[PDB]
């Protein structure tokens, strides 16, 4: 930027992200309101996890599901914060789109805060060996790694996904949905 859209992802991580520690290594996670935080599936918590560095007493765990039935690949816990979360719900939109021109904020894994520019996302099928029960990803071109997970996908003013997976060429976000914390 910097820019405004850097800004705001660079509040986003000071603000709202944690380091996520557990026995399958460090995630990104996503501070939503409450003591909420959302985080990979992926990350397989325990009943303690660490907070950038401090093992945290998780309280309750949620994964979380779509209209179909199927698991979006992150989960919401509830911590033993301090504390409080300012709310961000009301960037994270109500319905699926495909957005040009997102960033991806990253904490975890990584030496400093990072934003990286992934380009043009659009909303992709989950592929299904069983069934035609859709579930929808927000795709986007870029050789992402496994550290960048739990990464926040967004752009100002919109919190819209999470990411969870790649395949060397494209990354994958889970699609966030404003009801699923409502
Ligand atoms: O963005 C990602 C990319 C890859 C990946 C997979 C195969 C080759 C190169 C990179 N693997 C990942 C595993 C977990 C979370 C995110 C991932």
């Amino acid at each position: 930027g910097s820019g405004p859209e850097e800004e705001f992802g660079m509040s986003l991580i000071k603000h709202n992200s944690c380091v996520i520690t557990t026995e399958n290594g460090k995630f990104t996670g996503l501070g939503v309101y409450d003591r909420f935080v959302v985080v990979p599936t992926h990350a397989d918590p325990g009943k303690e996890i660490q907070v950038d560095g401090i093992t945290t007493k998780v309280i309750d765990s949620y994964d979380l599901y779509n209209k179909n039935g199927i698991k979006l690949e992150i989960t919401v816990l509830k911590l033993d914060r301090n504390e409080k979360f300012r709310d961000i719900r009301r960037y994270i939109p109500n319905n699926e789109d495909d957005y040009p021109n997102c960033n991806l904020a990253l904490l975890a894994n990584q030496p400093e805060p990072t934003i990286i520019n992934v380009g043009d996302v659009v909303s992709y099928g989950n592929i299904l060996l069983s069934g035609n029960q859709t579930a929808r990803m927000l795709k986007y071109s870029y050789p992402t790694k496994s550290g960048y997970c739990g990464g926040v996908l967004y752009k100002i003013g919109q919190v819209l996904g999470i990411h969870v997976g790649g395949n060397g060429r494209d990354g994958f976000s889970a699609m966030l949905l404003r009801s699923y914390f409502t």
